[PDB]
């Protein structure tokens, strides 16, 4: 089997991407944030504290003839941006783009942090890291991809995120029309539960490529690109007027700037992030200072190849017995 679904930016800055997911019988369609940096599928629901719902579509398990409470199971999660949610758990039928998993753990939120409430476009998250990160207790649950893997034509999914435009998530096949050149595959460590790999280096604009190993994770659920302070300093040094702002919480730059591209190494191959991808717009409405799309990972604890990086590429999340990651230009 295979599945294919369109993923759409939630706003003009590509702050996140939502993908329609069918849950339950008859189908309840929620727009979920596909997140390769976590492993819980959780939804706003009829159980979410009423004051914490503001425009989201909710999952009502009592209206699904296939929903079953998973007795005693609870979940609680915090993400790299400080947001969090928690609740109880049902199993139900979940379909993405024609691909169906019966008995998927659907984690029903009782509480969400303010960041989720304030984002009316995201109805929940669909985690696609490794199931060892799943937060359900006392019985850990499998991701959608994990549950679907055996049935898929090939044990893979691909992320093809658009820059200010719709994109595609495919399960079980590689669309050879969706990228240029060849796919370079690189080894993955599952030891932390993430799609963790090692970039071979970087360049800033037309500069010379620096060979240096950068361990990081491929994370569709993070907006920006978080790299070591040395790398990030080298990038923003090429931008007149750019500075790290403690008050704003990161690198900012004059909105009048044209930004240099940023290249990251995948084995012997190169992915080039266009400069425009690194512009995340005014720090506040009307401001002439703009927030940078490349930020320091210091204090985060891990380097994160977020959407800024992943949307410059066609990305293959290969869940074979020995997982690997594939990157192609597009
Ligand atoms: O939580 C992380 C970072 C793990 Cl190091 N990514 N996934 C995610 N989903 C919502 C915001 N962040």
């Amino acid at each position: 089997s295979t599945g294919s679904a369109t993923t759409t930016p939630i706003d003009s800055l590509d702050d996140a991407y939502i993908t329609p997911v069918q849950i339950g019988t008859p189908a309840q369609t929620l727009n979920l944030d596909f997140d390769t940096g976590s492993s819980d599928l959780w939804v706003f629901s009829s159980e979410t504290t009423a004051s914490e719902v503001d425009g989201q579509t909710i999952y009502t398990p009592s209206k699904s003839t296939t929903a079953k409470l998973l007795s005693g199971a609870t979940w609680s999660i915090s993400y790299g941006d400080g947001s969090s949610s928690s609740g109880d758990v049902y199993t139900d039928t979940v379909s993405v783009g024609g691909l169906t998993v019966t008995g998927q753990a659907v984690e029903s939120a009782k509480k969400v942090s303010s960041s989720f409430t304030e984002d009316s476009t995201i109805d929940g998250l669909l985690g696609l890291a490794f199931s060892t990160l799943n937060t359900v207790s006392p019985t850990q649950q499998k991701t959608f991809f994990d549950n679907a893997k055996a049935s898929l034509d090939s044990p893979v999914f691909t992320a093809d995120l658009g820059y200010h435009a719709p994109g595609t998530y495919n399960f079980g096949f590689i669309d050879t029309t969706a990228y240029t050149g060849s796919i370079t595959y690189t080894a993955v460590s599952t030891k932390q539960g993430f799609w963790e790999w090692t970039s071979t280096g970087y360049a800033v604009g037309s500069g010379t490529f620096k060979s240096t190993s950068i361990d990081g994770i491929a994370d569709t659920g993070t907006t920006l690109l978080y790299l070591p302070a040395t790398v990030v300093s080298a990038y923003w040094a090429q931008v007149s007027g750019a500075k790290s702002s403690s008050s704003v919480g990161g690198y900012v730059f004059p909105c009048s700037a044209t930004l240099p591209s940023f290249t990251f190494g995948v084995g012997s191959a190169r992915i080039v992030i266009p400069g425009d991808y690194i512009d995340f717009g005014p720090i506040s409405t009307g401001s002439s200072s703009c927030f940078g799309g490349i930020q320091s990972s210091a204090g985060i604890g891990i380097n994160i190849f977020g959407d800024v990086a992943l949307k410059a590429a066609f990305v293959v999340f290969n869940g074979a017995t020995t997982p690997t990651l594939g990157f192609a230009s597009k």
